């Protein structure tokens, strides 16, 4: 039986790795795996993997198609179905096996398919669920975030429906964090009693921004400033107007 039709409880991580490596020709095994099924009026199984390295630089390679393999009742259909998952998750590798799709479905009907849209929404929900489970382990989440932080920020820009969950996955240096990147929830725990806004500064290097005088000003009060040191962060805070009810404020206003 194909591994994706087996019960996840009975599959070792070495069996997943072996399958992951034959599927992707990676020389390393997966960083993470999410194996699940939906049943009832919609019926399908999915076996998704996060690679240990970003497959390409996302921002210089926009609109790359995902490589998930689509099956119908265990018969391979295609492996470049754009609408199976949104672009910011196009690094996800693996297999989706649908029971209800037409076996003879063309790509143009696939594009219009209501079954494909409900499958896609389930993939996103389970990927985000995987990322949050991965955030429980601080050491391996650092590995994921180094490779895919740009994808999370691209999602914040492009996917308002999940913008809340995605924002919980962000990590940043701050004027109070030293060598560690922290979450917005962590920032919120340290806010002063009177503080009603989340302060950030955008810039180019950690050092130039840590030396900046707008930061020094708030350092003189008991106030923490978030370091946003990549160009997507501009787009990112535009749509991330606030968090936990706290408005985001640039220290340069």
């Amino acid at each position: 039986k194909p591994i994706w039709t087996r019960n996840p409880d009975d599959i070792t991580n070495e069996e997943y790795g072996e399958f992951y490596k034959s599927l992707t020709n990676d020389w390393e095994d997966h960083l993470a795996v999410k194996h699940f099924s939906v049943e009832g009026q919609l019926e399908f199984r999915a076996l998704l993997f996060v690679p240990r390295r970003a497959p390409f630089d996302l921002f210089e390679n926009r609109k790359k198609k995902n490589n998930i393999k689509l099956y119908v009742r265990r018969v391979f259909i295609m492996d470049n179905c754009e609408e199976l998952i949104p672009e910011y998750l196009n690094f996800i590798r693996g297999v989706v096996d649908s029971e209800d799709l037409p076996l003879n479905i063309s790509r143009e009907m696939l594009q219009q398919s209501k079954i494909l849209k409900v499958i896609r929404k389930n993939l996103v929900k389970k990927c985000l669920e995987l990322f949050t489970e991965l955030a429980e382990d601080k050491e391996n989440y650092k590995k994921f975030y180094e490779q895919f932080s740009k994808n999370i920020k691209l999602g914040i820009h492009e996917d308002s429906q999940n913008r809340k969950k995605l924002s919980e996955l962000l990590r940043y240096y701050t004027s109070a964090s030293g060598d560690e990147m922290v979450s917005l929830k962590d920032y919120c725990t340290r806010m002063k009693e009177n503080q009603k806004h989340i302060y950030y500064i955008t810039g180019e290097t950690k050092d130039q921004v840590a030396n900046s005088a707008f930061v020094e000003r708030l350092r003189k009060h008991g106030l923490e400033v978030i370091y946003m040191i990549e160009p997507i962060d501009e787009y990112c805070v535009q749509q991330l107007k606030e968090f936990e009810g706290k408005t985001l404020v640039s220290v340069t206003k």
